């Protein structure tokens, strides 16, 4: 039913349309993790998305450490983070802090849990401070599900790390400020069994929406048929379903078009295309993003990419 075009509730917001702007690391932060004017400028280009994920951020002070890449467990970091969401809200937007955490697969001792635990609240606590609207958590096989450390064996423990964390977070800033994205094949580029039930687990949290980074593709050469996950998904969790990975326009309206989907982010489009909701309106060619400037230090291949 909906069109991308149309605002969306979740949570405690409207977003402006269902064009949002997914989670990406671009290395414009300082080598201490601290934020800087340009990201400022840079959100605020894109403020027309309909939410604003942003990159991942820190939230612990060894456990980064990209440099160039933020944090958020400072004061000095809440203090730099203030001028990129003022900006994105002066221009009408919505933003996003998306948390990050380092995982291991199949690293953390069981000792450490609540000192990671204290550490997503104070950055969640920080992230309100620093005027973001709310945070998402990631998590992925890696990564707070099946993460290297109770957290074994029945699926409930298997997703407990990510409900323990979800529960936390929820405690501090309220569920209609938190939610997730799943990464079902992986971070960077025995599913199904998991990321089923971590998803109707925060569904029951009632989170403000969860996103998932699944394949928009039907039909690879070479790859046998697997069916896809999203549909599964959407049967046990009843919030805001955000699909991500590889959309156009026409796939991204047709998933909404089905009803698997409610709204879709867009990744590498919002790097070279500021304005992307109006260049889908208008049906307007995109700039091609520049890969080699997606995670080096200045302006260009940044802030540089024009608006119509
Ligand atoms: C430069 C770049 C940085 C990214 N950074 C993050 C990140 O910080 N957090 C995250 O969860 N995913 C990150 N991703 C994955 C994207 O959010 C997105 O899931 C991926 O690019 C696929 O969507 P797209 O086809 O619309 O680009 C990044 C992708 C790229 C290309
Ligand atoms: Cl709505
Ligand atoms: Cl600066
Ligand atoms: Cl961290
Ligand atoms: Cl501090
Ligand atoms: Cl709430
Ligand atoms: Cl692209």
């Amino acid at each position: 039913m909906p069109s991308l075009f149309d605002p969306i509730r979740f949570g405690a917001f409207t977003a402006k349309n269902r064009i949002w702007m997914a989670p990406l690391t671009r290395g414009r932060a300082t080598r201490d993790h601290v934020p800087t004017e340009i990201m400022a400028e840079y959100y605020a280009q894109r403020a027309s998305a309909g939410l604003i994920i942003s990159e991942a951020t820190g939230i612990s002070q060894e456990g980064l450490g990209w440099p160039y890449a933020p944090g958020i467990w400072s004061d000095a970091q809440v203090e730099a983070w203030l001028p990129i969401t003022q900006a994105v809200h002066d221009a009408g937007g919505l933003i996003f802090a998306q948390l990050w955490h380092m995982g291991r697969m199949v690293a953390l001792r069981l000792d450490e849990i609540p000192r990671l635990l204290d550490d997503y609240e104070k950055a969640a606590r920080h992230a309100l401070k620093a005027g973001f609207d709310g945070v998402q958590i990631h998590a992925a096989n890696g990564y707070l599900i099946d993460e290297f450390i109770e957290y074994g064996g029945a699926v409930e423990n298997r997703i407990r790390l990510l409900k323990d964390v979800t529960e936390r977070v929820i405690a501090t800033i309220g569920k209609e400020r938190t939610a997730v994205r799943l990464s079902p094949y992986g971070v960077f580029n025995g599913i199904v069994q998991v990321f089923i039930p971590a998803a109707k687990m925060l569904s029951d949290l009632d989170i403000a929406f969860l996103g998932m980074r699944e394949g928009a593709v039907d039909g690879t050469f070479g790859k046998t048929d697997q069916p896809k996950l999203s549909p599964e998904i959407r049967k046990v969790f009843k919030p805001p379903l955000v699909l991500n990975q590889d959309y156009t326009f026409e796939t991204a309206q047709a998933a909404l078009d089905s009803g698997v989907a409610d709204a879709i982010s867009f990744g590498r489009p919002f790097i070279g295309n500021p304005d992307l909701p109006r260049r889908f309106f208008e049906k307007a060619p995109l700039t091609k993003d520049v890969i080699e400037t997606w995670y080096t230090q200045t302006p260009k291949g940044y802030t540089d990419y024009p608006l119509l």
